[PDB]
């Protein structure tokens, strides 16, 4: 039910690490599965398909001077350190993973990009 939205968000992050970092497609497959698991666990009791923006603040993935703690923990379990994540991911990024819609913004004043929409 939350599968495809979380898959799209994870893939977006995984693609950033591939493109900017040349992180192995092999290592990134493990990372993707790891992060999928972690986000579906985090999101379980906070997903309202009828009100897609309900809980969106909670589900929101934010990166700036502080790394999102879930991304940080999962990347670390997989071989990507936090100094790496700061270097390889965009310096300010926000990712909204909601029922029927995944969107993101790079930079505070970046435009809103829709990634997944059903």
């Amino acid at each position: 039910d939350m599968l495809p939205e979380i898959a799209a968000a994870v893939g977006f992050l995984s693609s950033l690490l591939r493109t900017r970092g040349c992180v192995s497609e092999q290592r990134l497959k493990v990372f993707s599965r790891a992060l999928q698991d972690a986000l579906t666990d985090h999101y379980k009791h906070h997903w309202f398909p009828e009100k897609p923006s309900k809980g969106s603040g909670y589900r929101c993935i934010r990166i700036n001077h502080k790394m999102d703690p879930i991304i940080s923990k999962v990347a670390s379990q997989i071989g990507l350190s936090q100094p790496q994540l700061h270097r390889l991911l965009p310096s300010e990024l926000t990712l909204w993973v909601d029922p029927y819609e995944v969107s993101y913004r790079i930079g505070e004043d970046g435009s809103i990009c829709v990634l997944y929409e059903e």
